[PDB]
């Protein structure tokens, strides 16, 4: 799939069974979920963007299927108003930026 | 041509002569940008992001040459740590994000 850009490329992923709708940002370096139950072994980290640092959860990979395709990677759990899917798993699924 | 998220996808434009490093973002609605001296022809708002809000100097009209393309568009100027190309100046180009 082609993504245009005249609205928000917000996609629907399963969080491992959780579903949920993330933004594919081509602009983060990391993904940060809100609200999904990943369990215990979490490592607390900070991240930050334009208004500031916030508080993380770091969870490595952990499994999801978005985009009808597989992938285990690193998911970030914090107060995000939306969940972002940042670089690392852009790769992963071999996503591109074409002009 | 086509990119890879390996890297951040940062770029060389050239905001009415001023050269500058700009991300290509998927994950932002708007464009700003530091350390570029447009004029006192704006009008003044308050855009958010990871971290809270900042203020900026809106700017219409600008005009762009990135990656061989010319485009005149809005482009907001602010404390930003990164140059920001949001989504009104990906889809002036015609770039998508493809699978
Ligand atoms: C750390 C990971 C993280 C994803 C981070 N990057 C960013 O946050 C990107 C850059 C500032 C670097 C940033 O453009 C990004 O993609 C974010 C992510 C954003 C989170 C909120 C939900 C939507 C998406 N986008 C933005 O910050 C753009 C900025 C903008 C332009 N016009 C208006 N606003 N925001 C938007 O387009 C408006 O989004 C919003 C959508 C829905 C609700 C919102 C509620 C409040 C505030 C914003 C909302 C990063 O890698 N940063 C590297 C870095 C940071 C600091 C210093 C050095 N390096």
């Amino acid at each position: 799939p082609q993504f245009s850009l005249w609205k928000r490329p917000v996609v629907t992923a399963y969080i491992e069974g959780q579903p949920v709708e993330v933004l594919l940002d081509t602009g983060a370096d990391d993904s940060i979920v809100a609200g999904i139950e990943l369990g215990n072994n979490y490592s607390p980290k900070i991240v930050g963007g334009i208004g500031g640092f916030i508080n993380t959860l770091e969870y490595k990979n952990v499994e999801i299927e978005v985009l009808n395709k597989k992938v285990r990677a690193t998911i970030m759990t914090g107060d995000t108003p939306i969940n972002i899917f940042g670089r690392n798993i852009l790769t992963a699924l071999g996503m591109s930026l074409n002009l």
